[PDB]
């Protein structure tokens, strides 16, 4: 089944695919490549192309006076290890097409594109570059303009589906050092002993409860040192992360894994926090979730359950905007060999997003 | 301060360490090197040198009808990191000498060859070459033989003092695999919680005593596995090792250390397992201790503590040979960057073994 929209979606986002905008090494210009593109592709548009350093570039487009702002970020994460062909030639079957990006998330630009080109309804776009990855500009710089918007539809793989919270999330760096003035001679029973605590206190955190999410979700994603076996090992490197429910307290869960560590980490650096959507008091964060419910109703949009993965709607929810996560695509072909999405979910999201853009 | 007898022990040890003698790789012929010098530095001797293949080679000396044997092993621990100068390269300051074995144990090795050619007196001598590491075949070849001996010093560094008894060793290799069908689910939180229980286990074996050795050395010498913080860790190998107290049950202990992972750990490996010194039941290690310590008395040499690092000996005491440890310098300067032994231990340990040797 084909249309002319959706096979419109289909040249945009091949197009949009051959661009490399891996991050890391998000090596992104604000000259030529994938936004001279999108510049040639916003007819009707007023457009500016933000160039805040280092591969950290928006693209913002306003056509009419939009009461809606749609978020996608252009930048994917790193290709393979499996890769079967060029990640960065888009492939396509009987139902899916195959890319680097295609699921997360450049579908969904491809689609607001695709729109934008049907009709000249108005419209209002922030495309930008560094979602995927730590020292992220865009969203920030973006909020510090103050422009009105009554939503802001953040793009995200939902399987087409208005998604109104999710968890925060939180990455640290821990290096453990033996001390040899002793129990506390080796960085690995150090780190040892410290998992235990960690473990054992995500575990009394089972019972909390949000949208059907519960618990903590916590992980330990990274341990390396140490030698050979019977050799005392002096240090160690930890990586973990956890992603709060709304309304947890971060400050004081970051300490309290700090704390488990006997004697004190060598180092302890977050290196990445991301507030939940939405984030604040059990109240203003349900009073927040409604707000967002009323305009994907308005919107005509089928709700979503709340998701584990973190996405910068949360950043324009703390702004004090209402927002959501909606994209095409399911987040388990997200940073996988072969990514996908099936055209079926190309086609509902693009008219969908057709029809607050351009529909009666 | 200088003698004959010191001057011949350095002027062998010059040589002997300029012999690459590392292990691993172990790259130790039988024809050629260091083993073609011992030929010709054994005057009066019968000497047989037997290919065990992959560089372990021994060469076994006897001259007359000597009452006791004497084990060297001629292989070094691999050199580096941060020597300051060749390894190779015997280096002599005011009261010691550097280079790589010259503790650990080819002082002993020069020692001994300079008492053969300081008088005709008897002496047998076992030259080995795969002490150091892995897959070792020179001890096991020779207790096949049953060749009587009184008793048999095996070469350590002992400080210059007979040592009795020592700790047993085991090194394991650990492989954990998330089970996807979950809080198996990651191989690091598998690992955090079985080196929990380890290390709690151990606790509860600290009052376990022998010769002033107290409860059971363990370590968790190596951990790694995962990627980034927040990715679920499929996989995390872990390398552990132990060294148990003389009649401690070994096999029980490992089982023990491989029951306290859940699930089962998808690899254990026990990579080396050395017997204690001496080994068996509490009588028979009692028994076999006071055996050892009658030949120290007299042979005259000064009785040490138990050690904790292992040493051959345990092989010969378990082969039903009265065994003890001795050597030149301290286990402090074994396996370290400009591993040196003081002219002072070199000069005590050659005019002991020349009495025992050649002396009325
Ligand atoms: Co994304
Ligand atoms: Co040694």
């Amino acid at each position: 089944h084909m249309t002319d929209l959706l096979a419109s979606t289909l040249e945009h986002l091949e197009t949009l695919v051959s661009f490399d905008t891996r991050n890391p090494p998000r090596a992104i210009a604000a000259e030529g490549g994938i936004f001279d593109y999108l510049r040639a592709q916003l007819p009707g548009f007023q457009v500016e192309v933000i160039d805040h350093g280092d591969g950290a570039v928006s693209l913002y487009a306003v056509r009419g006076t939009p009461k809606y702002l749609f978020n996608v970020h252009l930048d994917t994460v790193p290709d393979s290890p499996h890769w079967s062909a060029d990640p960065h030639v888009m492939r396509r079957t009987e139902d899916r097409v195959i890319g680097l990006g295609v699921c997360d998330i450049k579908g969904a630009a491809a689609a607001l594109v695709a729109a934008a080109n049907a009709g000249d309804g108005d419209a209002a776009f922030l495309f930008s570059s560094d979602e995927e990855a730590n020292d992220p500009r865009c969203i920030a710089a973006f909020l510090a303009r103050g422009l009105p918007y009554d939503a802001v539809l953040v793009a995200e793989p939902t399987m087409s589906e208005a998604v109104l919270a999710h968890r925060g999330i939180s990455s640290v760096l821990m290096r453990f050092a033996g001390r040899a003035g002793d129990p506390a001679a080796s960085a690995l029973h150090q780190a040892m002993r410290w998992g235990g605590k960690a473990l054992d206190h995500v575990e009394s955190l089972a019972h909390a409860r949000f949208g059907g999410l519960t618990g903590l979700r916590f992980n330990i994603g990274r341990v390396d040192g140490g030698i050979k076996a019977n050799m005392i090992a002096p240090a160690a490197e930890l990586r973990f992360g956890f992603r709060p429910l709304p309304s947890m307290d971060v400050d004081g869960l970051l300490a309290t894994f700090a704390g488990f560590a006997d004697p004190a980490a060598a180092h302890f650096e977050e290196t990445f926090r991301g507030p939940s959507l939405p984030s604040g008091d059990i109240a203003r964060a349900e009073e927040r979730r409604l707000a967002a419910r009323d305009v994907a109703d308005a919107l005509d949009l089928p709700i979503g359950n709340a998701v584990d993965f973190w996405t910068e709607a949360s950043l324009f929810s703390a702004g004090g905007y209402t927002a959501l996560v909606y994209g095409p695509g399911d987040i388990a072909q997200a940073h996988t060999a072969d990514e996908f999405v099936t055209l079926a979910q190309l086609q509902r999201y693009v008219e969908s997003v057709n029809r607050i853009i351009n529909g009666s």
